[PDB]
């Protein structure tokens, strides 16, 4: 498929299940689904509030965080392992099924 399912739960605990295509960012995808994930800074890296964590199967997948994301991270409220700044995670059909969590 050109579909690539992403599973979103959000800060109060609801399950969604959206289907993104290549190049989409999970921050593209809150925003086009009313996920409230607000992206203060619009995908450049200056800020935290795009903050998501992705499970920890598809985080191994993905391209590492560059060094103005993993300090930023830094900076983000409920940091965990797999944390990520979602509008810096895009997709490709190897992420299909990922699932993030928004603090
Ligand atoms: S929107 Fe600010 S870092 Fe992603």
């Amino acid at each position: 498929g050109t579909g690539i399912k992403v599973f979103f739960v959000t800060p109060e605990g609801r399950e969604i299940m959206i289907e993104g295509n290549e190049g989409d960012s999970i921050l593209d995808l809150a925003h086009a689904n009313n996920i409230d994930l607000e992206g203060a800074c619009e995908g450049s890296v200056a800020c935290s509030t795009c903050h998501v964590i992705v499970d920890p199967e598809h985080y191994e997948l993905l391209d590492p965080p560059e060094e103005d994301e993993e300090d930023m991270l830094d900076l983000a409220f409920g940091l965990e392992e797999t944390s990520r700044l979602g509008c810096q995670v895009l997709l490709r059909k190897d992420l299909d099924g990922i699932r993030v969590r928004i603090p």
